[PDB]
């Protein structure tokens, strides 16, 4: 029965490596889509992406960072600044069993995977393979190297739901406090970006492939020459706490979880079926009052996927459709990571006020008619604010944010 | 405040490719370890495997297999076991909002992450790939790949922690129930058997090498002369479900779950602290009026591993050490799958009345000194069993079940 809130936020992403930089790149309409070489190089016939500009090197610990992938890197280092945005000292979250960590990825290394079968094939085997592979390219490797250095006690484990992983991973957070079984739960993920990964997308036909000449402009959530979406990667992590060991510590909220929705489309296998969707929608919003001001859909940019969201959207509020922009078409689909960054964009928004523009709409999908798809940073008081994540496999989280009474 | 009981159960493991063949390995104290060619011409150096033997072409249907890998399969066949063990009809469990899925592996699919990698540097590029490595090689695999053909509608993910990653499965399938939900939840998981994933525990030095050439050796939990886990692969799944919905339909009660602790370590990454282990076992057993009669342990059969969870004992019990065995000296780590299989083997004893026995001991530890280590099989009526899943990365998980009076 404990009432949920957001106290500390931390993001690296194609658009910022901090809250701050995120938060400029979303007034501003900043794309953070790039041509990648390696993905040309690779074979591949879409050469963009959302990637991460940051040398982390160095960054972390020798002794740490050395069991860690690029998923658990973008992961540890939007913790250690959602410690900070927390205003949590060590005493207060380390050797603590009341503290716990959930946070995963859509498909943990698949970098280190192949990295360790190409060594064992080499002429040192498994000299080359060395001992840190495991924790590199295991499904788990994000919550098992963040839970280790920052000493944590309570809940350790990674949810994957592909797109909506990290939506689940702050909602089976949320969970974990009204059960009463956590004061603190670090929620979140992080994806690496690589070849190895996004050649599996490509050979399926789900990324865009008509703009690799204009970057900025392939990722277009709702324009009507859309041809799939742009791979990202990246991490965040937002620190998810009960609301009265919150305001004992004085801790700053952004906002209080009021509605999580979890379902399954039973259906098709990579399209939604848009019936999961909308019972997704409905479970979030029960028995939430104040009416969705802003919804941040999970648009990723294809022609199937942008309409069967918006199809169930009116469904859901018919005449009431509140103010919508996909911010996909600007940082591109981050896949594991996109879930918590998603919510961190929707937290800074209701925040300062203002609605980050759905770029790149050249022509409106018809679909799209009558819905109100805000297109240029518009400034409005924020109450209540939504974040869809639908993935693979029809699995569906709907998050329902709202601003805590001051 | 719902209670929770298992109510069907599904298995395919090294020791039997479903409950009747499982129980008679158990009763006989009968090894699933054989040697493997495939592990040696990889150019490892431990050649003993714990594998699923059953050819498991053509059992399932052409549409639904083509977006699978191994550990999908396992669990796939596991489910089916288990819908028909627990008496559920399509009409029941088919589009119900209030029936969710559950399942996750250890390490999702290193043979079709590497698969694909080696095809798309191959000279036909991303039309050797496919469009199916996605859903095979993605960590959420197992839970969509079962979730869409069986037509879920609830909860629909995978939660992943390496050894511990299906007890934690069945342990956040008991929250959605407490919580009021779901009313039923398969809960379970796969794992595949391979080179590609193995060599990467054989260059950590965590599998068995002496033993290569008496294979039903090599898995020796306690023995003095133990050098590591033996790998294993395989399906498990169990059908959790809602007390007085069981009771309405008059399902067959294997037992009621009346204890789930769920810790971290915060110390190493690859070994286990023991401190976690005490604290986990103690979570679980919070509220149990009864004594533990078995305690089916983590046991790998590593020097260090084995030792820190026989100290974990003590400390939690004393003097009322519970009877306790080691399965995986018969049936080898299947990581991912270990903890809902041996929750299984764990239901089976208390079904039958009977502990299974450790087998493999020659010359028992010293540290082993003064436990109950049953070594034949014991035929006794057993009440309350406790399992225990500890994996790398520090994260723990122990799961109490009790026979619900009559």
């Amino acid at each position: 029965m404990k009432r949920v809130v957001i106290t500390g936020l931390g993001i690296v992403s194609s658009i910022g490596n901090n809250q701050q930089e995120v938060l400029a790149s979303l007034r501003e309409g900043r794309s953070g889509i790039t041509f990648s070489q390696e993905l040309k190089d690779s074979g591949m016939r879409s050469h963009v992406w959302g990637n991460v500009k940051l040398d982390t090197t160095g960054l972390i610990d020798r002794k740490v960072v050395r069991f860690m992938s690029d998923a658990s890197i973008y992961a540890f280092l939007s913790m250690e600044q959602a410690i900070a945005d927390a205003g949590l000292s060590p005493e207060a979250y380390q050797n603590n069993p009341r503290v716990g960590l959930i946070a995963g990825s859509g498909g943990g290394s698949p970098r280190f995977q192949v990295f360790g079968a190409d060594a064992m094939r080499g002429p040192r085997g498994l000299k080359a393979v060395g001992p840190y592979v495991v924790t590199k390219a295991m499904a788990s490797g994000v919550s098992a190297c963040l839970a280790t250095p920052f000493k944590i006690h309570g809940v350790n484990y990674s949810i994957s739901s592909a797109c909506a992983t990290s939506a689940h991973c702050i909602g089976n957070a949320v969970e974990q406090i009204q059960l009463g079984k956590q004061d603190i739960v670090f929620a979140g993920g992080g994806e690496e970006l690589c070849w190895e990964m996004a050649c599996e997308f490509d050979a399926m036909g789900a990324l865009s492939t008509k703009y690799n000449d204009t970057p900025e402009k392939a990722s277009r959530t709702y324009d009507a020459h859309r041809d799939g979406f742009v791979i990202a990667g990246g991490g965040g992590m937002v620190v998810v706490e009960e609301l009265e060991h919150a305001l004992a510590r004085g801790a700053h909220i952004y906002a209080e979880i009021v509605g999580y929705g979890a379902t399954s489309d039973g259906a098709d296998m990579v399209a939604p079926s848009g019936e999961g969707a909308v019972r997704c929608m409905k479970m979030a919003m029960h028995g939430v009052d104040t009416p969705i001001d802003y919804l941040n859909s999970h648009g990723t940019s294809t022609p199937v996927g942008d309409v069967k969201e918006l199809a169930a959207i009116r469904e859901v509020f018919g005449d009431k459709s509140p103010a919508i922009s996909a911010t996909k078409a600007m940082t591109g689909h981050s896949l594991g990571a996109a879930g918590v960054q998603e919510a961190i964009y929707s937290l800074l928004m209701l925040e300062h006020g203002f609605i980050a523009p759905s770029i790149n709409i050249e022509e409106l999908d018809e679909q799209a008619a009558g819905l109100n798809i805000v297109t240029e940073t518009t400034d409005r008081e924020l109450t209540t604010v939504m974040s869809n994540s639908f993935g693979f496999g029809g699995t569906n989280a709907t998050l329902v944010m709202r601003k805590l009474k001051d």
